[PDB]
């Protein structure tokens, strides 16, 4: 038949909510959301629990779950969860695995923004971006099963290097290009910073923590919740109190920011407190001086400037290829099409597939009520597993 | 990997309650179950609905439905619904179509006894049984569409013709290997009657109707009249139909209802061949050794004294080749939609406060050949 031949390419489709992996994750929800002594008092419930009794433990101890991975360390922490260094029981193999509590996701009402973060891991196919072989679920959590970055972030690498100018040159560039990947799949990042800038096993640069990032209208905008004040740019700082619409250019900004920490050494809207940050920020035409002391170029001074400006004159507005011919980043080392396979600045030397030297030590649990009637706290989360 | 090929596996099996097809049936049923004004309050449940809105009414687009098939006409009433002659608008071809109305089998407590007439039909594989093409469902009813009949069930047939007994010879034969392919199979018939045996085009024998299955007043045994009870219960019915056909009427036979039963439990005595009745001495023999106690029954230790009963012996049919030999009705049919040998022969639930799950007994139902 035509109809079954569209319905079966729906199914196959990894992309599609109605995939196999989406399919058991209904039928998991919903006997995790109907099975509870309260709600078998229905004649309804009682007997389709019965019926699929069996069949779904059987389901549970086949599919992916957290007992098949090691907890080796706790490599990073964040609102709902923690990020986990693991090694997975059968094959051996090292990953970094995000998990994200539901209760957590249900009761500070922000359960969306895992599906972009999902879907840019997963299907980006791009050495920009840190990629997602397994996403899975339980009761408690979410988990995201991604390759581990060993190199560790950007906030490392400040601290322990002082930074020449050429280092500053090709770690720009690449979040220059790794940027341009994320707008080229029609995403604004909304909190491009060194903490979400990694380095690999070869210090090269990917992106990881996709948790701000929205879809972007039809124009190239997006119309609620924040990253850190240092980085974010002034229109931001606006459209937060009452509605307001941004573009492409706040990223820009936060690069801006990014090659100023660098080179300078601390933030350029600094302050004690936070209201010192934001009103810095607001002021960047009188408040955005460089410390006469510091070693810096003309043309890294021109390109910092040229970022950090108002929205309307920025640059990055009309295409990355305006950032591209800037004269900061010419240099007889590498050029735009090959940066990322000419050698990196700091090389990490890792004494194994462990290694977890490049990141600091990790300080030191709520579940859902059982509840009366029908709640469906499972029902956010249909459609996150995944199978590569 | 070894976890997934197990997982993959159980998913590709018909048989299993996992498949594709179940799958998209629990989604399908969790959206109509959630889907009204009041649950939608709920934000999980919004923003869920929401998100499979579109996919959804595109799943139902595409899958099978009553509008790909016109009604040609009702063709058999029963309990929870009906059975309808119809046609596929696509193909073109003829089917026989049941329907099983969801409020009515919620309202009166029985809603598993389609789980086996649906598996019976589709994956018996004999030509016994009538064949179950596809399932499907809405939100109001269960849909099975089988081969269509048409030469009708054997109560047309002994209305129309007095009926001898190389006739009823050969139809007690098909109704013996026809029970022996469903006993083969795990399953009690438990109403075995000429309603449930239906004709083909060529005139031979295929039984309908399996809501009474299940897995190991007229026709029903005195065992069955009371705990427990085995295969024998149908052996009983078909010495109940080998009499019909023979005699006229019923054995047990009486104005009221619990006059029928009293015959039936007092069989030894009850039970009379009238004497202007044109019956052999082993057809007689036959119904007898059918009509006992349970425990002495023919039928108990398999179908092979039933076979080599001397009333079976003929110079027309062997055991091994009778539906392959000449019926003794062949039908006469004008067309693909012929019923001439079948006579001429709705609230919804309320929209709920709360979660009820009407349609979580229905998951599963769902099948494609
Ligand atoms: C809002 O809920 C949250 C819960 C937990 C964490 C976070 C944020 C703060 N962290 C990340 O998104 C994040 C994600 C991957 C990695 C990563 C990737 C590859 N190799 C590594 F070695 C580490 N690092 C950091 C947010
Ligand atoms: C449970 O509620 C019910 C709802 C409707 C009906 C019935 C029972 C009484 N009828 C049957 O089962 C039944 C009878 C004949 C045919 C059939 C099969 C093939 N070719 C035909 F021409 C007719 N198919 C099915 C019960």
């Amino acid at each position: 038949a035509s109809r079954q031949r569209k319905l079966e390419a729906l199914i196959r489709d990894p992309r599609s909510p109605i995939n196999v992996e989406s399919l058991l994750d209904g039928l998991n929800s919903l006997v995790l959301d109907l099975d509870f002594p309260a709600l078998r008092k229905n004649k309804n419930i009682d007997n389709f629990l019965n019926r699929y009794e069996k069949i779904v433990k059987k389901i549970r101890g086949l599919q992916m779950k957290a007992e098949d991975y090691d907890v080796v360390k706790v490599i990073g922490r964040g609102a709902f969860g923690e990020v986990q260094l693991v090694r997975h029981k059968a094959s051996q193999k090292v990953y970094a695995m995000k998990l994200l509590s539901k209760f957590e996701m249900i009761k500070r009402s922000d359960s969306a923004f895992f599906w972009e973060e999902r879907d840019i891991m997963a299907f980006a196919n791009s050495p920009w971006v840190v990629q997602l072989f397994y996403a899975f679920q339980d009761d408690r959590y979410l988990y995201m099963v991604m390759e581990y970055m060993p190199g560790g972030d950007l906030v490392n690498l400040m601290s322990n290097y002082d930074v020449p100018e050429k280092w500053a040159k090709f770690y720009t560039a690449e979040v220059v290009l790794a940027l341009d990947a994320i707008h080229s799949m029609g995403l604004i990042h909304r909190d491009v910073k060194p903490d979400n800038m990694l380095l690999d096993k070869h210090g090269h640069l990917k992106l990881a923590d996709f948790g701000t990032c929205m879809k972007m209208d039809e124009t190239g905008m997006v119309h609620t919740a924040v990253g850190t004040p240092d980085y974010i740019s002034p229109e931001v700082l606006k459209s937060q109190g009452g509605d307001g619409f941004y573009g492409r250019e706040c990223d820009w900004w936060s690069v801006g920011v990014f090659l100023y920490e660098m080179l300078v050494g601390d933030t350029p809207f600094y302050a004690d407190s936070l209201v010192g940050t934001y009103s810095k920020i607001m002021d960047h035409k009188n408040s955005l001086c460089f410390p006469e002391d510091a070693e810096i170029s003309k043309h890294a001074k021109n390109l910092i400037c040229a970022f950090l400006t108002d929205r309307e004159v920025r640059l990055g507005r009309n295409g990355v290829e305006e950032i591209r011919q800037h004269p900061f980043f010419k240099n007889d080392q590498w050029h735009w099409d090959n940066i990322r396979e000419t050698a990196a600045p700091v090389v990490p030397e890792l004494s194994s597939d462990i290694d977890s030297s490049n990141f600091d030590d990790i300080e030191d649990v709520e579940t859902f009520p059982i509840p009366k009637a029908f709640v469906g706290n499972q029902l956010p989360f249909i459609g996150f597993t995944y199978y590569r």
